[PDB]
């Protein structure tokens, strides 16, 4: 019936498991956010003050040469005055949180100057508006608009490699109907603004357990004995990219020659001997917003969205807090979250999906146009208006019973479908092939039913290799008619695989080595598959070899590649694959989601010995149960720290080795049960 009663905390207390997860109490709301803020200072303390210092814009100034791009970038963009902005239009409850966040932070490095690193001391003390800026440059220029983008470069590895999936249940497709939940992101295990870290925090007047980007003083994927919610990207296209038609001095706009809105700004630069020189910085802006130079010679004006959204963390804040579905919807209409696919789910039998963000109002030109160079010479092109959530793709307690999303356009959310990219404007999102690991989301939850929290689990651990399924059928046998032994050896080999990415599988670094060539180095090549993809066979297609010969001369150079890397085709899977962290080093499984596996590890290229671990994948999961009261586990690949000399970076990567989750403890019992320390404070 009702949700347990939460618990009153008498006290402001810090209760840490001997996983080094803070359970903050505070007997009010900026108690407990001062408690949060000096927990990821005691667990990601370098960091956080590394990356605040760096949304100051300060970045160049405190640590030199190699951090200068970002500078140039922030100060172009005026993100770091901004932040003041935004910082300064809070709502003065929630500012009031910030503020204690802040201070716990600076409280903790006051008490333990000895945890903080020598070279980002000078970042102290941090503020509330530091807190503001950091969110708001990762939101909007991490996120949604990148430099690389921009810039005309790129970005280190985090092409689709910035993925995640995403269930949730609804109670009639349980055993015990009680709606189930799945947090699953899978970003870079060594980009310091990607490390998510995990709380628990409670005031008399709420409580929230989950995971979250350190620096952030809101729990992105959280939950709770009500409610939780999970988040996916969506690429949401907040930013436009102009070319800009330079003219005597100024760019040709509407047929006249505008002149540009000049500023002279200057920022310091770190120099080997600890000196700063100052450097100057003209920042130019046209009518769309700050212009850059690319290499090329290109003049490109940026134009980003939702830069008058200042409520981002409150919204979140509101929304994991919502009393329900309609508060968290009334939250989410704030539209003041710029990007992300959400999904929710609660103890009342309700699940959400939402392709949500802030998207211009246009009116031409599909999404592929505006990812590109956009005309910057016509106020044709000069979009100023944005989208309500209601216009945006979304589905509520739909017949299929769940809903999901793994990095694939909006287009398969449930099964059966409640809407098609008619029903859109065909600038929202792509119309492209779903992955693999896509596919094999919506049939993993689609074709069971009655489930229960364990079944649950255990098809999160699916590590199939689908790509074989619809190809070693055409490969095996050409392969086979071909006059070398070694070639006819390795389609044995292959057809002898159960098809799973399991650590003894001999075949599955061979396969990935042929998928390499097949598909290209991200394996998400189409063509070479007999049968397209098609939107109407959304989880069986694409399907075959269009040209085996040819596929077979891949397997050729694939087999020569294998034996060059491993040091022979058919090496154990989890032999070659590691996950590595300080001095533990553990078996791996599972792998690509391009290929079709569900649960993901994207191994680097191996070294001389062929050894390779996680560059990405698996990091932060839990499946939840709204029973009453909740039930839910978890794990976090790389532990709750990265503190030098902390013994909780490496303290979880074994228990991923073998899918064993910690129960998730929210009941102050639980709580008192696994306390290994206890930090009291006051604020």
């Amino acid at each position: 019936q009702a949700p347990i009663a939460a618990y009153k905390p008498r006290s402001n207390e810090i209760l840490w498991d001997g996983y080094g997860v803070p359970h903050i109490y505070g007997v009010d709301a900026p108690s407990a956010f001062y408690g949060y803020g000096w927990a990821q200072a005691r667990s990601h303390g370098d960091n956080i003050l590394r990356l605040y210092g760096e949304a100051r814009g300060k970045g160049a100034e405190y640590w030199g040469p190699d951090y200068e791009q970002t500078t140039v970038w922030l100060l172009t963009n005026g993100v770091p005055e901004r932040a003041q902005q935004w910082y300064a239009q809070q709502s003065p409850d929630f500012r009031a949180n910030l503020d204690a966040f802040a201070a716990g932070i600076n409280a903790y490095a006051q008490q333990n100057p000895d945890d903080i690193s020598p070279e980002v001391r000078q970042v102290l003390p941090v503020s509330g508006a530091d807190v503001v800026a950091h969110a708001h440059r990762l939101m909007n220029f991490l996120y949604v608009a990148s430099p690389g983008r921009t810039l005309g470069e790129g970005d280190p590895p985090d092409l689709a490699d910035q993925g995640a999936n995403s269930w949730a249940v609804a109670p009639g497709k349980t055993a015990n109907g009680n709606a189930l939940l799945l947090q699953n992101p899978h970003l870079s295990w060594t980009t310091d603004y990607f490390t998510y870290y995990e709380a628990h925090l409670v005031t008399p007047d709420f409580e929230i357990y989950g995971a979250t980007q350190i620096g952030l003083p809101v729990i992105r994927f959280a939950f709770n004995q009500r409610m939780g919610i999970t988040n996916t990207v969506n690429g949401m296209v907040g930013a436009t990219n102009y070319r800009l038609t330079l003219q005597d001095g100024g760019y040709l706009y509407d047929g006249q020659v505008r002149p540009f809105e000049r500023r002279q700004a200057s920022y310091r630069l770190r120099q080997a001997d600890g000196s700063t020189v100052d450097k100057p910085l003209e920042i130019r802006s046209s009518v769309h917003g700050p212009v850059f130079e690319r290499a090329d010679g290109t003049a490109v004006a940026v134009r980003v969205a939702g830069l008058d959204r200042p409520g981002m963390l409150e919204q979140y804040f509101d929304m994991i807090t919502a009393h329900s579905f309609d508060d968290y919807e009334a939250a989410m209409a704030r539209m003041q979250v710029p990007t992300f696919n959400i999904v929710y789910a609660d103890r009342e039998g309700t699940i959400n999906y939402s392709f949500n963000g802030v998207a211009p109002k246009r009116a031409e030109g599909d999404i592929a146009f505006w990812q590109g160079n956009v005309p910057g010479d016509s106020s044709r092109y000069l979009w100023t208006e944005t989208h309500p959530l209601d216009d945006l793709p979304r589905v509520t307690n739909p017949p299929g019973g769940f809903v999901q999303n793994s990095n694939d356009p909006p287009w398969t959310p449930t099964w059966p479908v409640t809407y098609c990219p008619a029903n859109h404007p065909s600038y929202l999102a792509p119309q492209t092939p779903h992955s693999l690991r896509a596919q094999q989301s919506v049939r993993l939850m689609s074709e069971n039913d009655d489930l229960t929290l364990e079944r649950f689990m255990a098809l999160q651990f699916s590590h199939r290799a689908v790509m074989a399924d619809r190809t070693l059928p055409d490969l095996i046998p050409a392969a086979l008619i071909d006059p070398d032994p070694e070639v006819q050896a390795a389609a044995r080999l292959l057809a002898a695989w159960d098809r799973d990415f399991t650590s003894d599988s001999r075949a599955a670094l061979l396969f990935e080595e042929w998928a390499r060539l097949f598909a290209g180095q991200n394996f998400a090549g189409q063509a070479a598959f007999a049968t397209p993809w098609s939107l109407d066979k959304p989880v069986s297609t694409p399907y075959g070899v269009r040209d085996p010969k040819a596929a077979v001369d891949q397997l050729r150079t694939a087999i020569a590649n294998t034996k060059r890397k491993y040091g022979a085709i058919d090496r154990p899977f989890g032999d070659a694959s590691r996950m590595i962290l300080n001095d533990v080093n553990v078996p791996g499984a599972a792998g690509y989601g391009n290929l079709g596996s569900f649960r993901v590890f994207t191994w680097s290229d191996p070294d001389e010995n062929g050894i390779r671990t996680p560059v990405h994948g698996e990091t932060w999961v839990a499946m939840i149960e709204f029973s009453t009261p909740v039930r839910a586990y978890g794990l976090m690949s790389y532990g709750n720290s990265r503190q030098p000399g902390t013994t909780h970076y490496s303290d979880q990567i074994e228990r991923v080795s073998r899918a064993d989750f910690r129960e998730l403890l929210l009941r102050r019992e639980q709580v008192e049960a696994a306390v290994q320390e206890r930090t009291p404070f006051n604020f």
